[PDB]
């Protein structure tokens, strides 16, 4: 029993973290085989950030201008190239700790683990979700750029996020490992803001199923709803629309608990309309939306890596 | 910016997890140098759990009755001994991945990371706290026994907890790495229950200071309090007494924010009286007690916003 915000074990990613320095800028890099991946803004000064011409700044640089440090060892840069907002530094040493991996782009609502790093040294691991507005509610300080997000499937690490910046509201923005940003963001110092966010409905439903599995049923009722009627109330409370795909995905949890997805939707509707009335669900007074249906099934089954 | 329940990177502990089997029982062990540490109840059947005589069960075992598996490799047991509720299995191979470590016994209120494991394989990492009633609100299924709790400071892993059992209320009990239980618990299936739990006051205060550092001050007031008056009100809401030690420990956060500890105590008193009125503090609708003053200083910026 018990339900916690659980991250994947970080060991396979810790053995890939390095420090990248170019001029006065120091951030983190991801060392896989003989390439070090890092945000391209490592080549910028503070004045360059306003309107940087990355292809012009990069030509000025030679291999020896990039200082890469893996633990207490200097890696020698032998090549460099840019792919979208990610800089790829070819080093003269393949990482002996390179795990089996893939680069994957995730969708809003999907969760992942973040290994927060400073000066190429991992400091902490936490779980988060890609919000519908494409930002993440992370915890990062100056020097955290280049820290990565990932999921593990069997023995394969799927890298899905690289940290680039913090927005004025304290939320974070970054790219996939191919350098494509999540959201309408750019890697410059310009006026940028997170869009209005919404709640991840399929995740709140998954978490309500996790509460039932852990013996919390007070919110269950005898009623049901249609998908259309539920979506009319969900949009009213700034919740993402629930699709037939979300209903299908919740199928197994509905069969394990004996509570149909639209029956759980009726419970969610009443929670939105009446509140919790001094009660909690899994120790929370808010409806939690950062656990996917797969996360709930995995934590209530004991899948190992 | 941001504030998350952050765990330590788990890699150093992942390289120590092994599977220990004795008869029909399989659980996790911690392999450090040439010793595998695990709960002594690995030698018990379900019948034995009512009134086990561990000395009597152990004398009937030989080294070859214990099967230890590290990855896909069998370790050969060459010695065994019991120390309190922990079984120490001497193996003929020192763990080449043994980190720099120490065994530390923690006090209630202290936090640590747990690496939940099944069959010697890590599945997830999460942060938790030793409750005032010496239990932990973990997330553990059958087969998780032997999973460990730890902190990491400057590359040294301090092991503070080993998982032994789940109590009837869904909470968890275990030992330090010398086999001494936290709390009045026994590794016996008997009528034992977690005592009434309380809120960790010094941690709630630390978290209120984390909110001020991150820019939120809505909960402050113009009042102060005496330590005695604060404790009389705190005990009515099931909060632990605040000692002069806790006031001393909060000194640095009081100096970084300019808010005296007894001034923050007055804010906590008012929060207990009024609730949050639809507002949140660091994204929570409840007062959070699983971040220590040390955790807040480690995660938060040294510059207040
Ligand atoms: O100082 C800057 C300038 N940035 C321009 C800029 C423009 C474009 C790009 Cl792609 C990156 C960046 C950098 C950037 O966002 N870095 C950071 C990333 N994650 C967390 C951070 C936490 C504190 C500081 C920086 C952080 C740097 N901003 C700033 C922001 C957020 C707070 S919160 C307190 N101080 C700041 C100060
Ligand atoms: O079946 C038992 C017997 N235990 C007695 C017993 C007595 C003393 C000692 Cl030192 C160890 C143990 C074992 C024990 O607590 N094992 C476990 C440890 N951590 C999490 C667990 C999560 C589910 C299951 C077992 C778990 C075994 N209990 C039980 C409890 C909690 C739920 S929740 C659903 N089923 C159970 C069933
Ligand atoms: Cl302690």
């Amino acid at each position: 029993s018990g339900f916690r915000k659980m991250a994947f074990p970080s060991g396979k990613v810790e053995g890939c973290m390095v420090q990248v320095t170019c001029g006065t800028t120091t951030l983190n890099g991801l060392w896989l085989d003989d390439v070090v991946y890092c945000p391209r803004h490592v080549i910028c000064t503070s004045e360059d950030m306003l309107n940087p011409n990355y292809e012009d700044l990069l030509i000025r640089k030679s291999n020896h201008n990039f200082l890469v440090q893996a633990g207490n060892v200097q890696l020698r840069v032998i090549g460099h190239s840019m792919q979208n907002c990610v800089l790829k530094l070819k080093v003269d040493t393949a990482n002996p700790k390179t795990p089996k991996y893939k680069f994957v782009r995730i969708q809003p609502g999907q969760t992942f683990s973040v290994l927060a790093c400073y000066n190429g040294s991992p400091s902490g691991v936490y779980q988060c979700a890609m919000r519908p507005n494409f930002t993440i509610k992370g915890s990062f300080l100056n020097g955290s750029c280049g820290s990565v997000g990932f999921n593990i499937d069997y023995d394969c690490v799927s890298f899905c996020y690289m940290h680039h910046m913090e927005l004025p509201t304290g939320v974070h923005a970054g790219t996939d490992l191919e350098g494509n940003f999540y959201g309408p963001f750019v890697d410059r110092q310009t006026a940028q803001a997170a869009g209005t966010d919404t709640t991840i409905t399929v995740n709140v439903l998954a978490w309500l199923y996790a509460a039932v599995i852990n013996g919390d049923r007070w919110f269950l009722n005898r009623f049901t709803t249609t998908l259309n009627d539920f979506n009319l109330v969900a949009m009213k409370y700034n919740y993402e629309p629930l699709t037939q795909d979300h209903v299908d995905i919740l199928g197994p949890l509905s069969a394990q608990t004996g509570i149909a997805v639209l029956d759980m939707c009726a419970s969610l509707k009443e929670l939105l309309q009446n509140g919790m009335n001094g009660r909690t669900i899994l120790g929370s007074a808010l409806l939690e939306d950062e656990f996917t249906p797969f996360d709930v099934v995995r934590q209530c089954s004991g899948v190992t890596f």
